[PDB]
């Protein structure tokens, strides 16, 4: 029902029932970056400028190396544009900051985007930080990036910091060279698989003609001129053991199930986003986490930052009071008969589905989180 049709981030507010909270103007929100975000500062300002916003206080934080590469990766920006603007139109146009932590470069394996998160939490200035990247977790776990990285984020978590990571854009087919089908092979995502932080998967939002929330189902789009699957990245690690908080789900492996939750993230259901200063219409799960992002910092706004790591609460909220989410029902994560499908409660390709903004903050203003 509704229409599919692609949206100004101003507007995931009112489509995710978050306009009557606070924006996350006392809020400071990370973005992890690779390379360098110089024009995605200046798509930034347009974005702000067109809006009519007050301009948003950014940094930028060289993570590594005093002589690592920082440059702009050009087609890098447009990935930094979508996060940063979803994040701000979710979070009702005001973060306090943004602050870009940038990822080296020209350094050894995946040291550079350890680094980066690392920065992060040792600083421990923002509340909630952005993670629209990931790759197959068997390859992360190989090479030993997967135990270096889970320290990281182990460390956030208990530090009451947010990592929201983006399950992934392959469907059910991340390990198969990033998205070719591959049958009955399913696998997931590094680090949307860490237990330690918020894995975000994505749905096709259909909204009504007013702009309201019509329905989601399952972002899947098919395959592309390539042979490759664009769909949301959800299922079990293969590592990480179930978190106790997860046990609400039975009949699942005792394995990290993702993702927890999902947003929009259809291209044909995509936000409009000045990349290069051109307007485009872009998905993916690196849609779904910025908006996660943002209205997650509008509640941390609301409760004086004080919300800790919600994995937990919100396993136990959700299970528990169906009213705080949207549950998707309708579709798959994979191809050609295979892949999980959605279905009542929590599922494989979108978790509990999207939340409903305004009743979680009434549920956390009773109940605390
Ligand atoms: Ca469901
Ligand atoms: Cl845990």
């Amino acid at each position: 029902a509704g229409t599919a049709k692609g949206h100004n981030p101003t507007e995931f507010p009112t489509i995710y029932d978050a306009s009557s909270a606070p924006t996350a103007a006392n809020t400071t929100v990370g973005i992890i970056t690779i390379g360098g975000v110089s024009q995605t500062l200046q798509d930034l300002q347009q974005f702000t400028s067109a809006n009519g916003l007050a301009s948003v206080n950014t940094q930028t934080i060289q993570t590594g190396s005093s002589n690592g590469d920082y440059s702009d990766d050009q087609q890098g920006q447009g990935e930094w544009d979508l996060d940063s603007q979803s994040i701000v139109g979710s979070a009702g146009g005001a973060v306090q900051q943004l602050l870009f932590y940038m990822a080296d470069q020209s350094a050894s394996g995946n040291t550079g985007l350890t680094q980066a998160f690392n920065q992060a939490v040792s600083d421990n200035v923002a509340k909630v930080i952005n993670v629209s990247l990931g790759w197959c977790e068997a390859d992360a776990n190989a090479d030993g990036t997967l135990q270096a990285e889970d320290r990281i984020f182990a460390t956030a978590a208990a530090q009451g910091q947010t990592f929201s990571v983006s399950s992934g854009d392959e469907g059910v087919y991340e390990c198969n060279n990033r998205g070719y089908p591959d049958g009955s092979t399913y696998s997931v995502s590094w680090p949307a698989s860490s237990p330690n932080v918020i894995a975000v998967g994505g749905t096709t939002l259909y909204t009504t003609s007013a702009g309201a929330y019509s329905n989601e189902t399952v972002w899947n789009e098919g395959l592309d001129s390539n042979g490759k699957l664009w769909a949301t990245g959800g299922g079990y690690s293969v590592y990480e053991s179930k978190p106790s908080w997860q046990s609400v789900v039975s009949g699942t492996p005792g394995r990290r199930l993702l993702p927890d939750i999902s947003f929009d993230a259809a291209q044909g259901t995509g936000a409009l986003i000045y990349n290069y200063g051109q307007l485009q219409q872009i998905g993916g799960t690196s849609l779904a986490s910025p908006i996660f992002v943002g209205l997650w910092a509008r509640l941390q706004s609301a409760n004086s930052n004080s919300l800790g790591f919600p994995a937990a609460s919100f396993y136990s909220a959700i299970s528990s009071t169906p009213s705080l989410v949207h549950d998707v029902k309708s579709g798959n994560n994979g191809y050609g008969g295979y892949g999980y499908n959605a279905g009542t409660g929590w599922d494989y390709p979108t978790g509990w589905g999207s939340l409903d903004i305004a009743k979680l903050s009434a549920y956390i203003r009773s109940n605390g989180f």
